[PDB]
RNA sequence: AGAAGUCCAUUGAACCUUAUCAUUUAGAGGAAGGAGAAGUCGUAACAAGGUUUCCGUAGGUGAACCUGCGGAAGGAUCAUUG
């Protein structure tokens, strides 16, 4: 079988866990998911 | 013709009583704010200020402040068709 989990993070946890990272002023306007 | 005086009315000063406004003013004591080179205790905010910050509301702690509920990004995320 497979395990399905939807994770919903607050901003602080998302940054600390490195789910998202601080980007440059121009790079934070990019909305497409990473390849 | 006519004075003093006298009678009742009118105008009505001045005074007394009641109350209301306006302008000043005394007051034992209480409690606020501000200013002043080198006071004490912490370190609340500025970096993720080391528990992200802040708004409303409620409660509680020497003090800054902490906590609960809902909210904002002025966030530390403009982003999973994964
Ligand atoms: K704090
Ligand atoms: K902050
Ligand atoms: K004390
Ligand atoms: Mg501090
Ligand atoms: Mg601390
Ligand atoms: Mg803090």
């Amino acid at each position: 079988p497979k395990l399905y989990l939807k994770m919903q993070y607050c901003v602080s946890c998302a940054i600390h866990s490195k789910v998202v990272r601080v980007r440059s002023v121009t790079d934070r306007r990019v909305r497409e998911p990473p390849q």
